[PDB]
Formats: C-alpha cells, structure tokens, sequence
C-alpha cells in the first residue's frame, strides 16, 4: 500500500547552511502548527527528516548535502511551499483499525 | 513507521499542459528505467501519480491542476530531478520492499 498523501504544506522562508550540514527552516500552517515538535520527523512531500529547531511556527530540518543531491531535497527554495507530514519515531502500534 | 527513503531520482525534461489535466514528464535512470510501466504509480519524493504514458525512458504522469497547489507538486521545474520510487496499484502480499 502507498499513499504519498500529506496531512498541510510548509513555507520555506530560511536556509541554514552548516559547513558540517545543511540545515532547511519552513513555516509551519495553521493545522501543522498544532503537535508538531523538535527532534520529530517531518515528510516533505515524503522524504523524512528530523526537526532541529523550532522557530516558532517555522522549524529547521537537517539535510545532509550529499544526500541532499542524492535525494530531491536539494530542489528546495525559499517562497516556495512543502508538502509536510508528521512521523513518529516508534509508536506504541496496539492495534486499532 | 515510515522512510520516505527513495528507490531512485527523476530528471524533469518535459511538461505537457492539457487544459483537462496537467502532464509532467521526467527521465527515468538506469535502475528506474527497468521495471516501470504506464498506469504505475511512481511517488515523487513520495507524492503518488500514474503514468500517462512513457516516452522511451521518460516518463510523462498527470497531476490536477488543483491538486498541484494543493499539494507541493506544482513545485517541480524541468532541468531539476525528482525522488522517484515505484508503487504498485496491488500487490498478493506486500510483496514489495
Ligand atoms: C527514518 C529516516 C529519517 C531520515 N532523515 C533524514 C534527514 O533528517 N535528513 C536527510 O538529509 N536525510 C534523511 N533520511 C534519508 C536517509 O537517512 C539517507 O540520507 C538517504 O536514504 C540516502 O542519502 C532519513 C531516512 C530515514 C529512513
Ligand atoms: C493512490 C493515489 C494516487 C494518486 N495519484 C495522483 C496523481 O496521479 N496525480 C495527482 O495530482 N494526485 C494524485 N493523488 C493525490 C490525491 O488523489 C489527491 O489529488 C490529493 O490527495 C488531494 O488533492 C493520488 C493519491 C493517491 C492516494
């Protein structure tokens, strides 16, 4: 099964640019802004990356630039907007339906 | 769980505009060029879409205009790549990894 569908968007507004990594900042919508935290692991448009900071609304992934090229992270710009999903590290998975 | 983790990349080369739908084509890689058929769903950094058809080792698929500013497709240029990873409609047993 596969569904690539995202829960809300992103707005890139800051690059961070670390000589030791590369690091992506984008706005969080009003419906992404709720749950949301540092260290969690965002999916833009389905590529999973950690939080490592928050800016209020925005929050700052880190991104590798070699697996930036090596992904399509590197496609990236500011002004424009991400597909964002929330994942989560472990889960308790009981079950459910 | 979840890895958005990508089985190759994409390169953009052609957009075809329909006023009906949008058409998007990219070029498929030696390890993505073996495989992948039209009506597949290739995720696009993990956005899933059908191919509309392939045009040798491209590979054109459709995208709602809606859904292209719904989603964060509508970001993708021609000249860039794209995190492209093969899904497939159904499967006997998730036979797929
Ligand atoms: C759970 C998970 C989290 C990942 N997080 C990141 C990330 O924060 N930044 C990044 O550039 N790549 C990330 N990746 C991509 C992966 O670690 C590796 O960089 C690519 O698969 C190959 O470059 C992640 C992959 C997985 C499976
Ligand atoms: C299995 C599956 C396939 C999808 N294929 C496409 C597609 O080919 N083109 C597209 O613009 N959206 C596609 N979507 C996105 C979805 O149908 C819908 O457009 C968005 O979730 C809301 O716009 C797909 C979603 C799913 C679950």
């Amino acid at each position: 099964m596969f569904t690539g569908i995202v829960q809300g968007t992103a707005k890139l507004v800051s690059i961070d640019e670390k000589p030791n990594f590369r690091t992506h900042v984008v706005e969080l919508p009003d419906h992404m802004l709720d749950g949301l935290e540092t260290g969690a692991s965002v999916a833009h448009n389905g590529c999973c990356l950690t939080v490592t900071e928050i800016n209020g609304n925005h929050v700052s992934f880190d991104l590798m630039k070699e697996t930036l090229r090596i992904t399509n992270l590197g496609d990236l710009k500011v002004g424009d907007w991400v597909n964002v999903e929330r994942a989560a590290k472990f889960s308790d998975e009981i079950g459910g339906h």
